[PDB]
């Protein structure tokens, strides 16, 4: 068993510093992909340590190893939505109680949820998108296709799974009340990375923005917490242009292999799903532009020290304009060739 070998050294062996894993590892200039995968569930362990979570809520360290490794192993190895992602997606988050100051918006209990939430937000994505949940009559669409948010439904459901497998549960010492809180703070969470539940929710976030935070308002930590998770889930485009630019290529992996399959079955993708019309650089500042640039304009916003996120977003948008020109063939192609004609 590899994943028991995993779990003795990661159970005995001690949890290793945060700044051990790297000197830049709580700066917004860290890529969290650079991380060699193997070496991913210790700095899971060591942003909860430096968290002060495993303290705070006497998290069970057998119990914690265990959870981590099952999170791990809950996800497939589609060219996007796999551990890493979610791997970095939780580097976020902790890159925003390092540098943003959560503890004066939320509670602790929202920040450990945020957290948790981010590392199983993604659980088994198999690659596809809601609507091709539906119209490939897949399992989970009977599910939950009466409910939307399909995928998202089945994460928080996984993450459930895996608590309640024995030896997993690192909330079971909780009172009561606790545990619901936890598991409700998943569900809302989890359920607010569908985009289109952010793209319902985006005038509140306006006006939550407008008005002003208000840490005695409960609808406030609502909308804050949808707003963080949702910036931790674009948060590849907050990095360099290189890791823009390989996070596109493995997002059109992902959605041009669900479009073959849309055809296979029949059906026509969406444009953007369709490797023979999907134009990448108008598709991706147009991504930028309708909605990673306003996610990121309202943490601004709401958080000054977050300026510097909006203004990489704008940059890495800035840089889409600039490339685009290189998606036309001038001259012949390298082959010397017309053959594709
Ligand atoms: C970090 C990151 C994450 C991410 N998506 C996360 C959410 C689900 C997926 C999704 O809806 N893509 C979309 C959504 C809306 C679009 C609108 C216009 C043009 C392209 C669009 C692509 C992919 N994209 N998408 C592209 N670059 C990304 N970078
Ligand atoms: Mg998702
Ligand atoms: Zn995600």
């Amino acid at each position: 068993s590899a994943m028991d070998d995993e779990y003795t050294k990661l159970l005995h062996d001690g949890i290793q510093p945060v700044a051990a894993i790297d000197s830049n590892f709580a700066s917004f200039t860290y890529t969290p992909r650079s991380l060699p995968e193997d070496d991913t569930s210790m700095a899971i362990l060591s942003m909860l340590q430096d968290m002060n979570f495993i303290n705070n809520y006497k998290i069970d360290c057998p119990t914690l190893a265990r959870f981590c490794l099952m999170v791990k192993k809950g996800y497939r190895d589609p060219p996007y939505h796999n551990w890493m992602h979610a791997f970095s997606v939780s580097h976020f988050c902790y890159l925003l109680y390092k540098n943003l100051e959560l503890t004066n918006y939320l509670e602790d209990i929202e920040i450990f949820a945020l957290f948790i939430s981010c590392m199983c937000h993604d659980l088994d994505h198999r690659g596809t998108n809601n609507s091709f949940q539906v119209a490939s009559k897949s399992v989970l669409a009977a599910l939950y296709s009466s409910e939307g948010s399909v995928m998202e439904r089945h994460h928080f459901a996984q993450a459930i799974a895996i608590l309640n497998t024995h030896g997993c549960n690192i909330f079971d010492h909780f009172s009561r009340k606790d545990y619901q809180r936890m598991l409700d703070l998943m569900r809302d969470i989890i359920l607010a990375t569908d985009l289109a539940h952010h793209l319902r929710i985006f005038k509140d976030l306006q006006k939550m923005a407008e008005v002003g935070y208000d840490r005695n308002n409960k609808q406030h930590h609502r909308l804050l917490l949808c707003l963080l998770m949702t910036s931790c889930d674009l948060s590849d485009q907050t990095k360099g242009w290189k890791t823009t630019r390989k996070i596109a290529e493995l997002i059109y992996k992902e959605f041009f292999s669900q479009g073959d399959l849309e055809k296979a079955m029949g059906n026509r993708p969406m444009e953007m799903m369709d490797r023979e019309k999907a134009y990448i650089p108008e598709l991706q500042i147009s991504f930028m532009e309708h909605i990673a640039m306003p996610i990121y304009k309202l943490l601004q916003d709401l958080f000054p020290k977050a300026a510097e996120l909006y203004e990489r977003v704008a940059s890495n948008r800035e840089h889409w304009t600039k490339v685009s020109h290189k998606f036309t063939i001038r001259g012949l192609p390298s082959n010397n060739s017309l053959d594709f004609l």
